[PDB]
């Protein structure tokens, strides 16, 4: 075979967040409600490594978040959690789509949550997952 065979880049929706293995729908389902409710000003959110990304790996998951803090905030918070420059490249997917740095973390929440109640992103250190 003179091909080059193309085996390293992840397809769309190959994403498996491991929150959602290990915690049943109806319990997700029940803290999401219980949060948004008790902090309405607040989004949480599930952080988690995109497929074949080469980049360092997240301590924590789970965040709780002002409705107005911005995309570009949040990758910044993210990047230090990590321990990368601000030159490190830092991509983020929601629904399979990069959301711009303008948008806040509430605008994101309204349109892309799940039916947990959670916003759901995974990052990487290419742009190709989202492309």
């Amino acid at each position: 075979e003179d091909f080059v065979k193309v085996e390293d880049l992840p397809l769309k929706g190959s994403m498996k967040f491991v929150y959602k293995e290990e915690h049943p729908f109806e319990k997700r389902r029940s803290e999401g409600e219980k949060i948004r409710k008790k902090y309405p000003d607040r989004v949480p959110v599930i952080v988690e490594k995109a497929p074949k990304a080469r980049i360092g790996d997240l301590d924590k998951k789970k965040y709780l978040v002002p409705s107005d803090l911005t995309v570009g905030q949040f990758y910044f918070l993210i990047r230090k959690r990590i321990h990368l420059r601000a030159e490190d490249a830092l991509f983020f997917f929601v629904n399979n789509v990069i959301p711009p740095t303008s948008a806040t973390m509430g605008q994101l929440y309204q349109e892309h949550h799940e039916e947990d109640f959670f916003l759901y992103i995974a990052y990487s250190d290419e742009s190709v997952y989202g492309l």
